[PDB]
């Protein structure tokens, strides 16, 4: 059992790569909340925003760390009204509601202006579609592919650690050592570390 957060920011492959990047953080999906229709598609979103659920262990980072990251990652002082992208908190709960008002109101304090975040009741969280996830790991061939035949498959790569880890580092937020370290996590046969850290390494140059 982990605890979960779900955050809307704008276009989600950033925020995916960024949470994905965080220790405490053990897996992340991409998706779509916040609208009044079921099972919406990226060419048809209705009311929904790009959204990402982060699956956290609360024992390693608190809900307001990840707050903290949310509001580090975009500085939302415009009021839109384009549904997909807006800036947007979906609590599960009176705690996680609390949290996310009290910190908006530090940062309106702190900083002199009115942010525009709405801190909203999570209603359903659809997830998207299978080439929005990991978006930079996925879009990187060789690496991808050699991860994704080891975790044994698409559905299983994307929702590991190691892969939130690996996007991160594809997308510059991540360094290379830290990443080792992360493999090192994985407890990978030999062969297959080295042959990942290659491609990693290349990567790197």
């Amino acid at each position: 059992k982990l605890s979960i957060a779900v955050f809307a920011l704008g276009c989600f492959w950033g925020p995916d790569a960024q949470f994905g990047s965080i220790k405490g953080v053990v897996s992340t999906r991409v998706g779509y909340a916040g609208g009044t229709t079921n099972n919406p598609s990226y060419y048809n979103l209705g009311d929904h925003s790009e959204s990402i659920e982060i699956q956290y262990d609360a024992n390693v980072i608190t809900y307001g760390e990840l707050l903290n990251i949310f509001w580090n990652l975009h500085n939302p002082v415009y009021e839109t009204t384009n549904r997909q992208y807006m800036s947007r908190i979906f609590y599960l709960d009176d705690g996680q509601k609390s949290e996310a008002l009290e910190m908006k109101r530090q940062i309106e304090a702190a900083n002199g202006e009115k942010i525009y975040t709405e801190i909203v009741p999570l209603e359903n969280f659809y997830l998207a579609e299978g080439y929005h996830q990991k978006y930079y790991l996925q879009n990187t061939t060789k690496l991808y592919q050699t991860l994704k035949a080891i975790y044994g498959g698409f559905g299983n790569l994307v929702r590991s650690t190691l892969a939130a880890r690996m996007n991160g580092y594809i997308a510059g937020n991540l360094s290379i050592a830290s990443l080792k370290e992360e493999m090192d996590l994985v407890e990978l046969p030999e062969d297959q570390y080295e042959k990942v850290l290659s491609i990693v390494e290349e990567i790197k140059l």
